[PDB]
């Protein structure tokens, strides 16, 4: 999808699980003889292809050994495919780690940098649908820090992060963009659909208090939604979404704003 | 960071190397050891992980030798393969443990700046306060002034450079024993150790000057910045959040009053500019 750091460790685990599993596999062959999204799609396709081929050599190798017409070529071919497999994983591994070295420690959401690097791609692959960026900024969060302390503030962010991650779809990623600032990349058919997604999240934030050791704390967020037109750079879009959000804060808070193609702002209902 | 990727590489190099090894044994029948000592005695944190896998590696090969000998001399048993596999998985466990440890320890280093992250400080603060004696400990919070403007003006890439640079400068301008942390997006913390509040404030105010007195170069020209800081004492047995909060209180008023200045909050919780 991805979001949430935990999701990545889960994979890397299963990658290392394959390494061990395929060691065992090789031992067995040796035993038996004696006894008589579009970003990460390429990496999986690659290793899937490698995996197949590896086993193919193993089968070919085994059959050749048994039927008494094996040749040094058969082992070298198997080893070629086996290292090709362990390459394919490694590539995938790295990619993940890199992408997810930029993962926010506090919340476990992806950081601005992840978005920066992936945005140009996400916009291109949005078609036929439209892409929208939703900026959320916690309302008077300083107060919350001033009132309860920073630890508590840290919890709110963790929680809010977790909630937002749960409330969003898989293909739509939630990013910790800033200190109190979040971005959700929404994909929809029209501006109205985007706004609905926007406005509903704001309600949910409002409608779900954040529990802590010492009790309960209610919050709300003012959001700014905007269209992402083809070939625009991220900074242009954010800026527009920021323009949207600011007016929302001017007008009362706890609300989702939207900035149209004409660069005119209107609150959503 | 770079130092770690170098290792992780060499760990994965062993996995491949030891696949080949196994293939050779299988081939021959049908017919790392050097790198470990070349790590250069590390510290007491990571010693156990290397000892562990070194031990595992040995044992693994031992089974392989025992296995091979048994196969050739015609007195091998299913036990021999299972024993070898036990040791082989024990080896791949030993690496994995080491791997994790590294990643974890090294996730908490800030990717962008290369300074330690908040989490490092969180975990080490209680310790740093205890070992401050006989000296006093102070926390210095720095927050770039109108950095949003800089992003809005030049873009985020440029903004990213400024932070990298500022980080680097601050690291150079601080003492070894006093650590600079990327606490937040535009927020830095320096843990100062001094004899009195005046000494701390001097350290504080001078850093702010340096930031002011050193423009940040980029591909397309030069960008000047400044920082408003907040310094505070750390009294024994206080938790970090209390101190930071106080240091934040100090900084905020500084921003209210004009910016590009170091503020200090006294034992009486009263703020004064340096
Ligand atoms: N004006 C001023 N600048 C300061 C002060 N403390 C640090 N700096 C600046 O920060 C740099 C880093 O100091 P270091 O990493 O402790 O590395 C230092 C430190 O280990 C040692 N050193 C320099 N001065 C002192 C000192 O007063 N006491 C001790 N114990 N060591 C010192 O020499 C190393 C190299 O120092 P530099 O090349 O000068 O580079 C210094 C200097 O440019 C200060 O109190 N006043
Ligand atoms: N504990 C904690 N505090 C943070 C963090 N990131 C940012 N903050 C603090 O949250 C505060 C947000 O300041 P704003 O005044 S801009 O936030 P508001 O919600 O009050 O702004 P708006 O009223 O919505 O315009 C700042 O003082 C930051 O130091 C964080 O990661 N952990
Ligand atoms: N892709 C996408 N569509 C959404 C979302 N939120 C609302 N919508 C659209 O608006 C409708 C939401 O339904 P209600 O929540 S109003 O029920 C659905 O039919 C969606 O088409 C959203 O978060 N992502
Ligand atoms: N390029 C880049 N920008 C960042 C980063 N971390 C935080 N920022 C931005 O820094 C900006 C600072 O906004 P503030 O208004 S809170 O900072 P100011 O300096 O304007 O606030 P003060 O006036 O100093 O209180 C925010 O818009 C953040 O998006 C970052 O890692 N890379
Ligand atoms: N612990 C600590 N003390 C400092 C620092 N910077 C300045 N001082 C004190 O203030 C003095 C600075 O002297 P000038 O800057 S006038 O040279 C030194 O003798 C120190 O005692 C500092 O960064 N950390
Ligand atoms: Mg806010
Ligand atoms: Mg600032
Ligand atoms: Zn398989
Ligand atoms: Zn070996």
């Amino acid at each position: 999808a991805i979001k949430k750091t935990t999701e990545i460790d889960a994979i890397l685990l299963n990658l290392n699980k394959a390494i061990d599993a395929h060691y065992q596999w090789l031992v067995s062959m040796f035993h038996s003889v004696v006894a008589r999204d579009n970003d990460e799609l390429p990496y999986v396709r690659l290793m899937d292809s490698a995996h197949q081929h590896m086993h193919n050599c193993g089968r070919e190798l085994m059959l050749a050994i048994v039927e008494n017409h094996w040749q040094d070529a058969h082992f070298d071919a198997f080893q070629e495919g086996l290292l090709s497999f362990t390459a394919a994983l490694t590539d995938y591994k790295i990619y993940l780690l890199t992408i997810r070295s930029n993962m926010d420690v506090l919340t476990g959401l992806p950081g601005r940098r992840v978005l920066d690097e992936s945005f140009d791609h996400q916009l291109r692959n949005a078609e036929p649908l439209n892409l929208y960026l939703m900026l959320l900024d916690i309302d008077r969060f300083k107060l919350v820090n001033d009132t309860y302390g920073h630890l508590i503030g840290d919890v709110v962010l963790r929680t809010l992060a977790t909630y937002l991650a749960s409330w969003t779809r898989d293909y739509e990623t939630v990013y910790r963009y800033g200190g109190e600032e979040f971005i959700i990349i929404v994909k929809a058919a029209n501006d109205e659909e985007a706004c609905r997604a926007g406005v509903r999240i704001c309600q949910l934030v409002d409608n779900h208090a954040i529990t802590h050791s010492e009790g309960h704390i209610n919050i709300t967020v003012t959001a700014g939604v905007s269209r992402a037109f083809p070939e625009e750079p991220l900074d242009v879009v954010i800026g527009r979404a920021d323009r949207a959000m600011y007016e929302g804060k001017q007008t009362g808070r706890n609300r989702c704003m939207f900035i149209d193609e004409q660069n005119v702002i209107n609150r959503v209902l």
